[PDB]
């Protein structure tokens, strides 16, 4: 069961905090310009370790000049940039076996449903699947609606359509957007059934609290807990919300 | 003669009824708001023993998580969302190889054909009928014509078509939608000839009379039965209407 | 050499008649109602059997749930439908291992020259071939241009580019529609050099007469004989025509 | 090294002229009505033995029905028709490896710089080069800039660019459109480098002094020869003419 | 360690200069009027090793005629043409087994991040880079975003994007645009972390100071160096040109 692995590895505690650190490819390097440091994948690594975090999420050059095993390794297998103009694609730039050979205890997946190419990435998930199983790898799915009828990323139905199509196709955990409610949230953590839901951090909240709140929210619903970057390395202050968030999500008080 | 295979396992009382449950990758899962238990892939799989079904129809992720061998299975390989706008196509995001490890005892697979796609899911169930006889499993074609020339889904001819091509590609047995009489439907099974066919359940009707009615027209018509999803599982009394309809059906 | 091997099979006598019976795909069954027993293969089989035809053209779900031995079969590998809408494109859904498997003599394909998706019929053909040389199995072309530049099917020009064509890309034996009269027939043929040529029937004729003429044309021209769906089965007396058919052509 | 093996079988006298004949499938049967035996394959290779000639250019189809050894082969594994309306783009029939069973010496492959879809081609014949070199046959590639920003396929620039993507794409030989004149043809001729270039006919001339004209000016240019087709059996004394251009090539 | 290897080989000074000669497919021989010379592999072969240059780039086709094995060799597998108008696009036509095999030290490969067709070149260089890995052999990318949302190639955010983007896609080392100055150009080396930078030299410059200015400035910004084509070959002093650049970079 790769679901049970996943949470041994990356929930221990019950709930989980991914550090996640794919923004290089993402969106590029203006999302390191805040706090000049998170350009430095070593100060990830530091900082993922120093906030007591259960993992980090690096693309495969990353994960290749800087792993060094001291926190567990998810590789995001695809990747595309802001750049791009066409009906929103991803495609790996790696396979599982070579996650594997980089230190990986699990892999991950953008996909997004309505888009154009919905089936090029369902395609590619397939076989991506079907090698996470082959190597006893948790699949972990980035699932973002986007393209085609979609228009609100954010909307009640388009999350919860998010969470099902990643049940339905094969995820062990997945990653979606929060709806900016518990009650619309909960409604998608229901229907992704026995597989958990990681919230997406998301642009940087105008303050601490902004963000804390939503957290506050995500476990409400019932979440696993966060898969967050800018919330965290686009602050000055980094380490310090680091260890807020992390008493939030594993103390389990209410604000 | 994986048709035969298909009805000793599927419709061993002469008729069939195989309760589908694809609905949270094709329409989402707004469709289980009307009845909140139907997002439970355990509620559905008890309601199908509970009313003495034939089978279920699950994707792979629903089947590896929650399938427990308790009525058989017809794994489902491809799925798309309503959430896409362009030309109508659904792709396998799982082997046949893979369905046998997930407990199949069938796999499904849709076609649209007239879609700007349609040679792409031939392509792609061209490689699935043989792996289907590979590994002995009969083939499910759920035949529903879109894009294209296609304007009315349930317009006697294209329901035909849709029967006829489903045998031609060389399906085991087959889905489509109902005409909605008997004489129409009954031609769309006779062009089938051999390949038994069921019936696609389709969008809740305003009364429950008025699916059974429709079931009625669809046993009148010679069918081997009905694949039904919400018709079932939308309703608050999904069990005693279920039984209700095995009744009719058996 | 395969051409010789098409001929000993298929024109036993010199001269050849082929049942075509893919329609149920590229026609659907509007093409049944005509004359409804040709909805039923076993009919299909019977009428060629009975008529002493040389062979019968079946898609792959056809040959498997109805193919008994009984005439020699031509498997037609690739299929597509009239309710498809974009540049024409017709893709495998049978192997030539397969169609051995289900005990055809000769593997049939499609082509559309000039078609926007020229490059992927013409890339799909090159393996089938391949396989076809391997299986020891003639492979026929049906060579059909459409799309693209291609204004007027039946132009004489248009018809003796199609029969070149099959010829070029290595086909043993090939079927291309009629030009309407034997002079400009005769130069398709030509150009065919060494395969031989069979006449596509085309829609059903408005009398008999019309159609035997077309086929004394063919014959002037020095083509092998005529491939013949509609011609036959589509009429009400389809068993003595294609017996004063077997007379005229044998 | 393939480039003197083509060079060997192709070239023995010092210079080439090849008789092309994938015109059934590019341009269609119309190409065959001047002089109606030019239809017929068996033909092709009579005259080509009778003038002399280096080699044939067959597509699979006709090589396998007609190829009778008798003349040294290159087996042209791509073609498209003028019927096609899109990007220019042509995909192989035949893979090198059936091309070997056919008798082949050689393989050609058509490729289309400029075309929308001129990553098709060079990717293809990325595999084709690697199976040539495996079976070592030399890869004569027809470089035809076409599509995209190509107006005038015979511009020297677009000539000599032509030339220059054959060599970096690893052909062992090449044809190339005649720019029509020597000075801007030696230039493609020169940015070929080490890689032999050969012209390719084009449509039949008006007078058969013209095309001659045309020869010798590809000759003064430093081409190896001549891949031509119609130039030769589009003519009622195709033979005839044949033997002059023979003359003029290897004299 | 690639990025070590291609450091020993490429860097044993401590900064490289790179001979880049891939022209000849990317823009065609037009580059090579000024100094026709440049027109010969030959004379580029003597140009590095007289200069005392690291490297040389060169495709297969001009490896395989022309390399003998004088400097070290990065063998750049895809290549593209200005002839071609659609969304920028570049394919291997040579595999790092077929690399190795002409006595490359490293591999190159272009990506247009931002194209309509980023994603063909993200996959292939997925199996381009698995393969350099098994072969041992440095992967060198040329980052040049292109295409989509890319209207100035020079812009500091772009030329950050493009370094970062060949980071974290697995590169051994990188080629990217220079910015005009060494601040902004700083941050797109301190983004490429342990990835060494090399400066693509562009057009030729108007004066030969103009592009001495660049290079000390990509210097400054902590670039290993230049690969740098037209800026050499391009001039009729090339070899007195190359020596000041030699003087300056070691
Ligand atoms: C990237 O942020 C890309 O997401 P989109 O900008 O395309 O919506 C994600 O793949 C991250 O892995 C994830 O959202 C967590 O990072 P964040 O900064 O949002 O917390
Ligand atoms: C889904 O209903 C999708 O069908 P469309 O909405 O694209 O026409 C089917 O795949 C079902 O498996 C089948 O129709 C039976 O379910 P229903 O709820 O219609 O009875
Ligand atoms: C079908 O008739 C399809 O032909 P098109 O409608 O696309 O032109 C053919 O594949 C038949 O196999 C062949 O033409 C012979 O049948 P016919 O009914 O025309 O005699
Ligand atoms: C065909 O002529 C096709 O060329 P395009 O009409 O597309 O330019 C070539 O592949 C020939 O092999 C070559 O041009 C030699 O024949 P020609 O008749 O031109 O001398
Ligand atoms: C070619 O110059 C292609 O670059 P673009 O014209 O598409 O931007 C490069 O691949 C060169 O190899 C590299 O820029 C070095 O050559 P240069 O002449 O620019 O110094």
């Amino acid at each position: 069961n790769l679901t049970e692995k996943f949470l041994r590895i990356f929930a221990r505690r019950g709930k989980s905090i991914i550090l996640a650190y794919d923004h290089g490819i993402e969106h590029g390097p203006a999302d390191f310009m805040d706090n000049p440091d998170s350009a430095d994948p070593e100060y990830i690594l530091r900082l993922a370790r120093d906030a007591g975090f259960d993992g980090v999420v690096f693309q495969r050059g990353i994960a290749e000049k800087y792993y060094d095993g001291s926190v567990p390794l998810i590789l995001k297998l695809n990747g595309k940039t802001t750049l791009y103009n066409g009906e929103p694609v991803s495609v790996a730039n790696c396979s599982v076996e070579e996650a594997v050979s980089l230190g990986a205890s699990a892999v991950g997946y953008t996909i997004y449903p309505g888009s154009g190419f919905e089936w090029k990435m369902f395609e590619e998930l397939a076989r991506i699947k079907r090698d996470a199983v082959k190597f006893d790898l948790p699949l972990v799915v980035w699932s973002f609606p986007r393209g085609g009828k979609v228009v609100n990323e954010t909307a009640p139905e388009i999350v919860a359509y998010a969470a099902r199509i990643a049940l339905e196709l094969g995820s062990d955990a997945m990653k979606i957007k929060y709806t900016g409610d518990p009650k619309t949230f909960s409604w998608a953590v229901k229907v992704a059934g026995k597989v958990p839901v990681l919230m997406s951090g998301g642009p940087k909240t105008k303050t601490e609290e902004d963000f804390l709140k939503q957290v506050e929210g995500v476990l409400e619903a019932g979440a696993l807990g966060i898969a967050v970057g800018r919330n965290v390395w686009q602050r000055r202050d980094a380490l310090k919300f680091a260890r807020a968030l992390a008493e939030l999500v594993y103390g389990g008080k209410k604000l």
